């Protein structure tokens, strides 16, 4: 399948979205929004787009959406997304930074929507005039389960402690720095004091 | 079992010999965490928890769990003499002893994970010559896909944070390296300023 390995981000930050679920209450949350594009591993020749909404409040949220070159054909049908596969990210992207921006008097008002039906969920964008409310996108995503989610914590771990074992190198490199320069500025004060001391000379 | 009011008691790698049934015999670097706390449902009720898990393999996840009622069962099907609160403190000093062997040794300490499917045992055995006498057998399960789940969500958590502190010391870094060149080339200018008042100065009274 997805090679998460292979993979590039193309986008990569939280958005405010609407979520709506089936026995729960509406909540205006901050969800983070990771757009990858890949190959699978199978056929190095099949290009696939990747996208995950996750809660950086909640470890266990997650809604994934999965898109070989192949099947965009059906995805592109019953939508009428007049965008190819390769210009379908950008259509994504630009509608998530709508979103993002949105302000409270705005109208048209961007608004992202995440409406959780059990096993299956919808997301959309709609641009909201006063009464009506018209969608630029409206995606499918499949929520959960634990084998998938177990799976995209490994992913996140791996990542996390890997941007932490650089962190701590440049720590390093920093701290080496910083007692070079104290050991140079001690140095100098003394060729300082010294050179005083070498003034007089009466 | 409590994982807020937790405490870790032992956190380090162990060699460990892995025998796995359909598979080759294997010396696998583990961790083991050994942690203390209560129940959720009874504040009364002192438990101890251990993993072992991979740091290459991160689905690898193999956990014990008693409780200070539990215990008199896991003591008699054993001969352990120690008691509840002593046990944590028996399992870190065999777990140190597999850490520090060495090639030659003789007696050897080793740490060994066998698994049957489903369930795992974990002996620690003191090996002379020929002889292998265990010092502590124990009973394991290796995580289910719901377990191995909340376990990398904690250790994710606990990551990220680790994470933001280091990322708060490198700030504080770099802005002290930045003030000290500053203050370097101050010095340096005084240096190079005091040396002219100098030089003119020594001329001027000739």
């Amino acid at each position: 399948g997805f090679d998460l390995s292979t993979a590039t981000t193309l986008f990569w930050r939280p958005v405010p979205v609407h979520v709506k679920q089936q026995d729960r209450e509406d909540v205006l949350e901050e969800l983070t929004f990771r757009i990858l594009t890949g190959v699978a591993k199978q056929n190095h020749n099949l290009r696939i787009l990747r996208i995950h909404i996750s809660s950086d409040s909640d470890l266990f949220f997650l809604h994934t959406l999965e898109v070989s070159e192949e099947d965009f054909q059906s995805l592109k049908n019953d939508q009428g997304i007049l965008v190819d596969f390769a210009s379908f990210p950008g259509k994504i992207i630009s509608l998530l930074e709508k979103c993002i921006l949105a302000q409270p008097g705005d109208s048209p008002r961007f608004q992202a929507v995440l409406t959780i039906r059990g096993g299956e969920s919808v997301f959309k964008i709609v641009e909201i005039n006063d009464e009506k409310q018209l969608p630029h996108i409206t995606l499918a995503f499949r929520p959960g389960n634990d084998s998938v989610v177990k799976q995209f914590l490994a992913f996140r771990l791996s990542e996390v402690k890997g941007t932490c074992h650089d962190l701590s190198d440049d720590l390093s490199r920093t701290r080496d720095d910083r007692d070079s320069m104290v050991a140079q500025l001690a140095q100098c004060r003394q060729q300082l004091a010294q050179l005083r001391e070498q003034y007089d000379k009466h």
